[PDB]
């Protein structure tokens, strides 16, 4: 319990201030931990109230221990920030920014579970901010009391998780920071139970025994790790597990840390009363009161917290290397600045110079009980915020040169944020976190505040500016739907990063910037927008009916008369040509004869079958064509419009499952009519039409194609390799790497293979990569569209059932009426 004054003056010595959070994944014991540091060092003040957001603790360590600090001290207190940060661990960017304002991290491991990519993907995230990393491994009881694990197998499992991590550290760490692994002999890995209360370093068991084997603890902590054995025998300490005849040594770590341990537990849980006070006396524990009556894990509960007290251990890693942000700020400024590396401000941040222009950065906003108030949560990293100093306020989209953003008021109040409470405060210097009331307005999440009309902004979350996630809404009530297309509109004119359009395949979509704004964008759509029941699923992708090569033989068709007979077969239209039609060089309406020089000139057809097309199909303009290869027809010219009838019906809705055609030429080889017209009609001949191309059709090795976006992703150079690995993983193909800005990616990515793209991405690149698509071209599957577990096949069969049709698809010969 400390005072303004005493709390204002521990903040004066920032080389003996500590900022850092805790990283774990659920379940973990990230909670315990902290209630465990909170009731050993957590400091209060000698009704607005607020979401927990810091915690400070205050921790003294002994005059030989501070010498043992290999950075800027003063003195022998310590005042430690332990930040709160989100549960989400998505690569988010509110994670990125509880990150951005501490310096070092506890980052604690289970003892069974081990590295679980949660702890990955935070201390990923740490290491990006250059955060120095210590590591606790903890539920360490369950080993000893459920899996009654052996002290060779629980070191190893210890090492295992130790090595996992240096992993993730040499691969994702700064080169410049040097060697940031961790190491138990070192002291930067602490063991033990956060929901016992107790915990160890090696350094604390070498001090313990140092002055008792007669040698330096710099010795004897080198000597309590990894391959260090002591034969009792010879009385000497050796690096071989064998002695000369070739017996088994124990390992160092096994026989003076472990042992003792273990002793304790299976002494105390056995209730051996006649060989726990003895070794209660040699590890000199004792026990007072009450606590000489208790027995089983109460009794051991309670002699572990004596001889190991958890916070402890903790705080001893925290103190002496963790760095302080004199010592952090010094090779973390230009990631933090944005501005010039050689600029007044960079430089004021690197030496967190308390006297220069205010450089504070503000991590959040957080909820107050004041009614509807939100305080601003961050770390002054230059300069000193004074109450009812005048500011600059710099949001997300600010720059030096322009008016945006920007916002001079002067800062109400500043408050020491401590637990649900706050303490207002005249001043706080660089280097400290602290809350400042009265920014509400002008800042919403991220911002910048400086007092320097030169000031640029510290470094902003980077954020997707293109409608890349996207879904297809539909009421619940078909009667509704008049309110959805108008909820839409009101929808688009309120958002300017809202995107809402019809698919091909008749469904809305609605796209968003992000998995999140499109959220937001779906909740006030239903809510308020349209005020309607809205369903969401994901967008049927379209596909296109089209055939591989010629029909294997004629196909032939009668009319329902039985008296009029269609002879044909079909074969594929060239990309080039197809891609000609849809984009203008070859049109419907052009004349026929200039049209035809170009098709035979230009694109190796044939002229007289260019100037003999038809109809273009299907609306009359589609990339499918009808060519008359008939040589002596007496009534063709009466039957031609049922034919192109036919046509625009039978490529507006394919026979393998009713998409429409692309890419398919058809030739009328032979018609056979009746000498009546009255058997003629179009009733028996538009059958008869449409009846034979489906037969031609599906004699030409039917395949379908599929949607292909182009994609284009936008991060830094060791991202990159995270791309290739997604794409991969979804029939991907990368097209184009250019670049001193950031990397391109250019790629072609299937329709069908976007749905979570953009979540696999961000978690593939640590959320660094920012996707864009379009849509680019058609692409053909080689896999059978009739063969229903082929994956051409799927898509069918999962189409027909989707449509209530029948799951095998008619062949050919359903269409074919032999002569
Ligand atoms: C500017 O934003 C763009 C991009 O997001 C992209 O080009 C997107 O593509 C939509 C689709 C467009 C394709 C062409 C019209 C023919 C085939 C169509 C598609 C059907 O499967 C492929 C993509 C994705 C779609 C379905 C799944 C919705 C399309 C559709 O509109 O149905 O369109 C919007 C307007
Ligand atoms: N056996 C054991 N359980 C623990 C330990 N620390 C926490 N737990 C349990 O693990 C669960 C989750 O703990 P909690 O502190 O809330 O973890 P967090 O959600 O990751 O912060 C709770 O049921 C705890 O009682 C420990 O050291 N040993
Ligand atoms: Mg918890």
């Amino acid at each position: 319990a400390f005072t303004v004054d005493q709390m204002r003056s521990l903040m004066d010595k920032v080389t003996n201030v500590r900022n850092m959070s805790v990283i774990a994944h659920v379940d973990h014991g990230k909670s315990t931990l902290t209630d465990s540091l909170v009731q050993r060092a957590g400091i209060i003040s000698a009704g607005i109230t607020i979401k927990s957001t810091a915690i400070s603790l205050y921790s003294e360590m002994s005059d030989e221990d501070v010498k043992e600090i290999k950075q800027k001290t003063d003195g022998n207190s310590f005042l430690i920030n332990l930040i709160d940060s989100p549960g989400h661990v998505d690569f988010s960017s509110e994670v990125t920014a509880a990150l951005r304002v501490t310096d070092g991290a506890l980052v604690v491991v289970d003892t069974i579970e081990g590295v679980c990519v949660q702890t990955e993907t935070v201390l990923r995230q740490a290491l990006g901010e250059r955060i120095k990393p210590v590591v606790v491994i903890n539920k360490v009881d369950r080993a000893l009391l459920e899996l009654q694990v052996s002290k060779e197998d629980l070191y190893q499992t210890f090492a295992r998780t130790v090595e996992s991590v240096n992993v993730i550290v040499s691969t994702y760490a700064d080169e410049v920071l040097g060697d940031v692994q961790v190491y138990p002999a070192r002291g930067t890995v602490a063991f033990g139970s956060g929901l016992h209360g107790w915990a160890f370093t090696i350094r604390q068991f070498a001090t313990r025994y140092a002055k008792k084997f007669g040698v330096d603890k710099a010795k004897m902590m080198d000597r309590l790790w990894g391959d260090s054995f002591f034969n009792p025998k010879t009385k000497k300490w050796t690096n071989k597990d064998t002695d000369a005849e070739g017996k088994p040594l124990e390992r160092a770590f096994n026989m003076f840390i472990l042992d003792p341990i273990f002793r304790l537990f299976t002494a105390i849980m056995n209730f051996k009363k006649d060989e726990i006070p003895v070794l209660l006396e040699k590890l000199e524990i004792v026990l007072k009161g009450d606590e000489k009556d208790l027995e089983g894990k109460a009794l051991l509960k309670v002699v572990m917290r004596k001889f190991l007290p958890a916070a402890d251990a903790l705080l001893e890693m925290i103190v002496l290397h963790l760095p302080s942000p004199v010592t952090a700020q010094a090779y973390r400024a230009e990631q933090l600045y944005e501005g010039p590396a050689d600029d007044a401000n960079c430089i004021a941040i690197k030496n967190c110079d308390p006297k220069a222009d205010l450089m504070l950065y503000v991590s959040k906003m957080v909820p107050t009980s004041d009614k509807g108030r939100f305080y601003a949560f961050g770390r002054v990293f230059a300069g000193t915020v004074k109450s009812g100093q005048k500011v600059r306020i710099q949001g997300p989209n600010y720059v030096p040169g322009k008016k945006d953003d920007l916002f001079i008021k002067a800062i109400q109040r500043v408050v020491l944020m401590m637990g649900r409470f706050v303490e207002p405060i005249d001043d706080c210097p660089a280097g400290n976190i602290i809350g400042l009331v009265g920014i509400d307005q002008f800042l919403l999440k991220t911002g910048t505040l400086t007092t320097s009309e030169t000031a640029h902004n510290m470094k902003v979350m980077k954020f997707s500016v293109s409608p890349v996630v996207q879904v297809a809404v539909e009421v619940k009530n078909a009667n509704d739907l008049p309110k959805l297309v108008e909820g839409l509109k009101r929808l688009s004119k309120s958002d300017p990063c809202v995107l809402t359009y019809m698919s091909e395949s008749g469904e809305h979509i609605v796209a968003g910037t992000g998995e999140l704004h499109l959220e937001i964008c779906l909740q006030d759509l239903e809510h308020d927008h349209a005020g309607v029941p809205l369903k969401i699923s994901p967008p049927v992708v379209a596909y296109r009916e089209t055939v591989e090569s010629e029909s294997s033989q004629t196909a032939l068709s009668k009319s329902p008369n039985k008296h009029n007979r269609i002879y044909l077969k079909a074969e594929p239209i060239d990309e080039e040509v197809s891609l000609a039609i849809e984009n203008g060089i070859i049109n419907p309406r052009d004349d026929f004869k200039a049209r035809a020089r170009i098709m035979a000139d230009d694109y190796g057809w044939d002229v007289t079958d260019a100037r003999k097309i038809w109809c273009f199909g299907p609306d009359g303009n589609g990339p499918n064509l009808v060519i008359d290869q008939t040589k002596a027809v007496q009534y063709l010219h009466e039957i031609k419009d049922s034919v192109v009838a036919a046509f625009q019906w039978a490529t507006k809705e394919g026979p393998i499952f009713g998409e429409e055609m692309r890419s398919v030429r058809v030739n009328i080889l032979d018609v056979t009519l009746h000498a009546d017209a009255i058997h003629r009609g179009g009733g028996q001949i538009i059958p008869t039409m449409r009846r034979a191309t489906y037969a031609g059709f599906l004699l030409a090795d039917p395949k379908i194609q599929e949607p292909v976006f182009l994609v284009e992703i936008q991060c830094p150079e060791q991202a990159v390799g995270g791309i290739y690995s997604v794409l991969n993983k979804k029939r991907g193909q990368v097209v184009s790497e250019e670049q001193t800005p950031l990397f391109t990616v250019k790629a072609y990515l299937p329709v069908n293979e976007s749905f979570g793209f953009t979540g696999e991405l961000r978690q593939a690149t640590g959320g660094q990569a920012f996707p864009q698509m379009v849509f680019d071209h058609w692409s053909t599957l080689g896999s059978d569209p009739l063969d229903p577990t082929s994956k051409a096949g799927e898509i069918v069969l999962a189409a027909r059932k989707r449509h209530g049709m029948k799951e095998e698809v008619p062949g050919w010969q359903e269409y074919y009426d032999k002569l």
